[PDB]
């Protein structure tokens, strides 16, 4: 149950993340997905290590700042991670989520259209998070509030934003 | 405090409402507001009388069906009462309600825009209800669920249905 | 269920009742039943309207004085309304109520005589109230305390006021 | 404090009261006051003796039926004792009690008239009881219920039985 | 239940007892039992009457001194009432009470001898009280404390005052 | 606080008391006070030792019959120990106690006569017990019950057994 | 039950113990067990007597310092009383207690070894106390705390002081 | 806050730990500290990873065996990890812990000697645990029970195992 971290390590990871931050600030709309995606990899490891570090420290206290930087790296990187449900309209955003949920769950549309946005979004988001190795939350889209609504997609689409089907 | 109803009266009002119902079933998308609106007047009176009749009976019990019909007339007439916030888009529906609330409350837009849809709607609706002498509820609009959202109009407009201002 | 009152209306009724009051203060022991009785009619309508008004206001509050005059008009008019149990003696007052109760309830005398004055009175009173469209209470008679006694008419008539049968 | 009764005594009194009972059953509406009144005398003595007897026995128990007959004799004799408030009408019965209370208490009429019948009666009754050496209760009158009313004589006289003053 | 006393009576009995007191002060060791005993009769009657008078007054209060004298007469007369258990020795006093209790209860001696003095005395005393129509208490004897002892007569006799049997 | 007994001891004292018992049975009314009194001495020591033995055993239990013989020796010896208040009458028994209490306490008679027998007896008995090295209880006298009475000697003497002073 | 002490006695015992104290102060590490042991004998007797003296006094109070010296003698003598479990090592101290407990209880070693030191110690100590007629407590050994441990002898010997068996 | 693990990973770590177990079973009392210590390094990393794996899984469940092996590796490796307080005697074990605690805390001996073994032990153990990156518990020493004693080191050393200072 109990584990300790190799000593050349907190600092190895502190300056390893320091220069991730440096590197992430460099990104803009045309660094390749090839770049960005390994930029995530790095972030992800450091995120892990931090969780170790935290619990170690917490455990060590009982025997009686990196994350601050990660917090920032996230904020920069958040902006360059794009899913296929990143759309130009409220309306296509919804379809994206619909079709994507159908894709993931393997459900017919008729059934997915009955599902509340809330499931559909968190089903779809967890999926892509897993897949990008980056947590992708609702406030990473401009239609955040839309994606939080507790109503079936059909109702949202017809009663909230006058769509067909 | 106590009052009695004139006796040639319940039936006078039963068959008076019977032929209202008859008449209301006749309405369609082109009877004039001039027609419809007196069709409401009548309904309104019968609604009043019924409240008397009810309270009289209730009082009489303690000394020890028309409404069913009204319920129907309502359902029919509900469909022919149009407000100026009856719109073809989700988007204009929202503007209508905004502009109308500004009009009623005399608030600037900037402030109205900060208000939750919910207030804005029931403020506006009560207003027009009073004005048409007919109760006008959210489910008298195709954008019912929209009108129920507990979010500022600004948020709805930008995050729920990508509008400008 | 919900109804609204026509707007030229509260005031139409306020000054309608104001001059009822004027008119009722003119009555005295020799205005005809013909006069008085229409005087009640008017009072009755205004009493109804008030009940609408009250409930409208109460309802309107939730979306967030006439009766005072009625109260007076009642007080004045109370004094000029006569039932057939208005009698010159305590004794005939009791008979009047007995006979009338028998009439209303269809009971034999023998049974009515066993009834407590209290029922008998409020049975009879409610009846005539209904009938005159005016509430007729016990203190509209000079034998009020008598009409309040919780004793069978037999007992009242023999033990309280030495009558035969 | 302690006293004993003379031994030829309980039985002397048992058969003394036995023949009182015999004698009292003979009375009817025309035995003279002269007769009846001695009939009370006898009853009174036997009532006393009984109270001694009772307390002696009770006392004697601690060192470890006549009254039944008296109870009857009372019942018979109760019916033949007359006060000056024994009247033919409810109405004079009330006056009788009024006037008598004024006499006993020395109050003005105006004040007595404000008193509740109940006091007035039990004031008057106790008085005459004392005076006739016989307990005189309300059900010794035909207007018993009347004498029990908890209402001022004024109210009773005007509202209950339409009298003047 | 309720009885009244004849009016020429309290005073008739006040001065009737006043001259009893007078007469009782006259007694000394040689007035005959014939004198003394009627002196008790009188006392006894006055004692009775007083109990009436008391209860009458007490009852009369609720409708809102002789005894003092008796108290004295008692004290004087107490001293002249002799029982057959009035003895010159502690020892014979005990026998007297034994033999007398055997007489009254009809018990054999052997059993009486086992009884506690206390019973034996209050049995015997009540008896003679009843018989003399005067209350005869322990402190009417010089051996009061003896008569109060809660010990069998056998024990008293042998262990308290070295008697035989 | 804690002590142990020398081992050649329980038995040394068991047969030492066995032959005391033998010796005490020999006593009769004419063994000298010189004999008897050393017979007490012995008994007293054995009594002591027993108290040790008892408490030792009791203590020893917690770390987890002689007296029966003493009980008998007492019973025999009790009968040969005589105080100066051993008298032939109830009456002289009392004086004995009186004079003896005066002697011990140094009080005047007038004061001692006021004292309750109970004090006077236990004052006097403790004294002689101390003095004879033998506990002398009330039931060692034929007037036991007398000596237990809770009354002043004066009262006992005059009211219980007709003495002078 | 009650016993008295012979009067030439408290002082006989006070100076008897006074010169015991003198004598005990003389002891050192080479007075023979022969000396010391009779020194205990004496102490023991005086301890006894004291218990008598105490209870006599306590008893005598109810009829309304030697021990201080014994307290001291104990403290001196305590230091010269040796058991066979008085050892040079923690290790042999344990064995001594083990073997001794086996001897006393007649248990096999295997079972004794499982017993908690606490029992074993207070079993063994009470035994030798009884046998030396001196209370022998844990703080009469240099390994007090060891003797107090609530652990089986096996555990103590192996885990607390690296012994074999 | 949320992180994901790289997918070629759980199995990379499962067989990585599988062959650690193989290797650890090889150790015996003569594999160098150089060997053993890197054996711990490995174990430590796998312990870390596991904590990640666990939390990921636990987190993933909410969106709705390696450790078993580590448990074993620990048990084997536990036996080959030695501290400087691993001694041949109870006695030196104590010193070792004392001196070590002085070293860690920088306290004088005099004060350390007053500290309860319990603190001293868990202070010293946490230290070396941290320093070996292996949890080192009391039952990794043959004097477990000793190390658990709630007594100052001075008392333990003098009263429990007859040491000097």
């Amino acid at each position: 149950m109990k584990f300790f971290l190799k000593d050349g390590e907190t600092s190895r990871a502190l300056s390893r993340s320091e220069s991730l931050l440096r590197r992430v600030k460099e990104l803009g709309t045309n660094s390749q997905q090839s770049e960005i995606s390994e930029c995530v990899d790095e972030f992800n490891e450091l995120a892990s290590f931090n969780h170790l570090l935290v619990t170690v420290e917490h455990r060590e206290w009982m025997e009686q700042r990196i994350g601050e930087m990660l917090k920032e790296i996230r904020a920069f990187l958040k902006v360059r991670v794009v899913t296929p449900m990143h759309k130009e309209t409220a309306s296509d955003t919804l379809n994206a989520f619909l079709e994507e949920y159908c894709r993931i769950t393997g459900l017919a549309r008729e059934d997915a259209l009955r599902e509340k946005m809330r499931k559909v979004k968190s089903v779809v988001l967890f999926h892509h998070s897993e897949l990008l190795k980056f947590e992708v939350t609702e406030n990473m889209f401009s239609y955040t509030e839309l994606l939080k609504l507790n109503l079936s997609l059909r109702v949202i689409s017809s009663q909230i934003l006058g769509m067909a089907i």
